[PDB]
């Protein structure tokens, strides 16, 4: 830390100490160090950043600057040679529902967001990046290799802008550059409520003292609500269909409409808040607008924590879950709650779980209409298919009855993401998420694969033969070394994902360690963790223990047949029960007496 502490962007915020509620920003969770875990601060560095100049220049920036004596391969070349595949047949995960992928994305958005840098709206440099592909300042274009089909139809590169960093936004020459996490590190439903005071208030309904979240006033789903529209233009949800004129949703997190199933789960979560807020007011008529909002917010936060740690993590981490996330032993004010920079790449394992299509299903869980199944690329920034084509129920049924993609060393990332990605402001369904990930690895100054293996106590292969053994795959290891020339240079996103999965899990040993450590930290380092004594009464906890995603579905949609365990692969009718067989959330313990 060249300076003993760089913090010019908001160092301020008075701490309450008497508050039973979290701040919107995450400040004041940790009493000794109140900025820890708060939004718009640097991502934590678990290892020192690795830049070609030691400070800020990404590896790959200068042709003539090697990493460990070898040129780094183009991100898109790695994507084409390693990450892509043609045949979608046989790629699905026979024991994870599509909800498993989807919940991952939700959790991710709760924990981290490193926004692409600001520096200007009215930019000649935007054209310079996109139209001319000239690298400079925050433009760091993804150059196509020779033989790339995209060279024939899309020009010479994909645009790419470097992430924002603290002391923030023009270049500085201090300790190494740290990217910003714009959301709260805590698992706290910041994706529903926001991590900033402007947004958080804009999302609430302050026209009535009921503690409700604002809802769309233009469209309804069989009498159930949608999020408000975002009426700032240009709107990518309008751009993908200028006939329908259906804008993006507005949600605690700016990414909520990135694809239709994310927007779908966001809508469920908004619905749950208002459902909770209405029950609380009925149970506690005296309660004012603020306390309703806050008590509802507190419950929803616990919901996300429980679903995540009880149901989701054990089937991601499998046999490693015990080793990294043992049983909760209480809040620990020494633990660093911040999301680490590497975690934002590790958690991108979910990209390899996204399948190539999305289905709308009817009440018999048969295809909903003649175009029930849609290619995923037509569903980026697509809100019109929700509002104009059956609402949420058909998509939720698909989330329950369809499968996630299985990660596969020879079928890594679906072409829907790898060749067809839509990015707002750019006009085409023509980007490559895997190339973006790799380029972003470099932008953030990530240490390589072997540095992370050492970090996790795992062997550091230096040879082809050693890499074959770690990957349990000769052909993959050989492709990777042909590109990277030393395992020391393999980008963490691809190195971590290339490892065979652990038993009963869906990530390899390296990622399980990285993810495992991070999740242990956001639990043990959270003063408002749901199971921390003082946060919820014992009675409130016994009620919270029975939450489930199936119950979330049942309460907030007109889906009446659900599985007991919604993350595993479930088939209809054999694996589905009526909602009456699913435990309710008993909110009687929130009844507050007075007098
Ligand atoms: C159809 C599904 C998905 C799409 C279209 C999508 C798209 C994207 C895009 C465009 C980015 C920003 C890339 C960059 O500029 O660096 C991103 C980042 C990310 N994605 Fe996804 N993604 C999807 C699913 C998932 C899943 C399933 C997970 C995890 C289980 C996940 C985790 C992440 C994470 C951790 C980041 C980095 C967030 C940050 O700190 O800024 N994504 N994704
Ligand atoms: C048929 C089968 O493999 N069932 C397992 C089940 O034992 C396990 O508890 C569950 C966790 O989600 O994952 C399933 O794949
Ligand atoms: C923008 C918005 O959501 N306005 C709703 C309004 O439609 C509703 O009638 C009122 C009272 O229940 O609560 C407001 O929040
Ligand atoms: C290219 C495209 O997606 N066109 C759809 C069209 O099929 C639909 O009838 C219309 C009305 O919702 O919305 C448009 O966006
Ligand atoms: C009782 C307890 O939790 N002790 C741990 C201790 O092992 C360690 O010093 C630190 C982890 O960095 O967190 C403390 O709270
Ligand atoms: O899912 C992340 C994402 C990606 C691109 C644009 C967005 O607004 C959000
Ligand atoms: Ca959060």
């Amino acid at each position: 830390s060249w300076e003993v502490g760089c913090g010019a962007p908001v160092p301020l915020v008075t701490c309450d100490e008497q508050s039973p509620y979290r701040t919107i920003t995450g400040d004041c969770n940790n009493r000794r160090s109140p900025a820890l875990g708060a939004a718009n601060r640097a991502l934590a560095r678990w290892l020192p950043a690795e830049y070609e100049d030691g400070l800020a220049v990404p590896f790959g920036w200068t042709q003539r600057k090697t990493r460990n004596g070898f040129r780094v391969p183009l991100a898109r070349e790695v994507s084409n040679k390693i990450v892509g595949y043609l045949d979608e047949e046989g790629v699905l995960d026979q024991n994870r529902s599509l909800l498993f992928m989807q919940w991952g994305q939700i959790v991710d958005h709760d924990l981290d967001f490193a926004p692409e840098t600001e520096l200007g709206s009215s930019e000649h440099s935007k054209v310079q990046c996109e139209e001319y592909c000239v690298q400079g300042d925050e433009c760091f274009p993804i150059m196509f290799p020779k033989n790339d089909p995209k060279l024939k139809t899309q020009g010479k590169c994909m645009p790419f802008f470097r992430a924002g960093f603290v002391c923030p936004t023009p270049p500085y020459q201090s300790l190494a550059r740290d990217q910003i996490n714009a959301v709260t590190s805590f698992l706290d439903a910041s994706l529903v409520y926001g991590s900033e005071p402007s947004l958080a208030s804009r999302l609430r309904n302050l026209s009535s003292p009921l503690g409700l979240m604002a809802v769309n006033q233009e469209a309804w789903d069989h009498g159930l609500a949608y999020p408000p529209f975002n009426n700032v233009k240009p709107s990518p949800c309008e751009f993908i269909n200028t006939t329908a004129h259906v804008p993006c949703f507005q949600a605690g997190d700016s990414r909520a409409s990135e694809q239709i199933l994310l927007a779908t789960v966001h809508t469920l979560l908004l619905r749950e808040h208002n459902r909770l807020a209405r029950e609380l007011k009925r149970l506690n008529p005296h309660w004012d607008g603020e306390m309703l909002y806050q008590e509802a917010r507190k419950i929803l936060g616990a919901f996300i924590q429980i679903i995540t740690f009880r149901d989701y993590l054990p089937i991601v981490l499998g046999s490693e879950m015990q080793k990294w996330i043992p049983p909760y032993q209480g809040y620990n004010n020494s633990v660093d709650p911040r999301i680490s920079n590497v975690f934002t790449f590790a958690f991108r394992f979910g990209h390899m779980e996204v399948p190539s299509t999305v289905s709308r299903l009817d009440e018999n869980y048969q295809p909903w209409g003649p175009e029930a199944e849609l290619p995923l690329h037509t569903l980026f920034f697509n809100t019109w298919r929700i509002i104009k084509d059956g609402g949420i129920d058909p998509l939720v049924r698909g989330l329950l009855a369809k499968n996630s993609k299985l990660m596969n060393q020879n079928k890594m990332v679906t072409s829907e993401l790898r060749n067809k990605l839509f990015q707002p402001t750019h006009k085409v369904h023509g980007f490559d998420l895997a190339a973006i990930n790799l380029q972003r690895c470099r932008d953030h100054g990530m240490p390589g694969y072997n540095s992370w293996r050492g970090f996790c106590g795992l062997s550091q292969p230096k040879t082809l033969k050693g890499l074959q053994a770690v990957l349990k795959n000769k052909v993959l290891a050989k492709k990777l070394l042909d590109l990277y020339k030393t395992p020391d240079n393999i980008d963490i996103w691809i190195g971590g994902n290339a490892e065979p999965m652990v038993e009963r899990g869906r990530v390899g040993p390296l990622l399980a360690c990285l993810l495992g450590r991070q999740f242990q930290q956001i639990r043990d380092g959270d003063r408002f963790w749901w199971e921390n004594p003082g946060v919820f009464t014992e009675k409130q906890r016994d009620s919270l223990q029975k939450v489930s995603f199936s119950r979330l579905i049942c309460d907030n949609t007109h889906i009446t047949k659900v599985p007991l365990h919604a993350f595993q692969a479930n088939n209809y009718p054999h694996d589905f029960v009526d909602c009456s067989a699913v435990d309710k959330l008993d909110l009687s313990p929130w009844a507050s007496r007075e007098n």
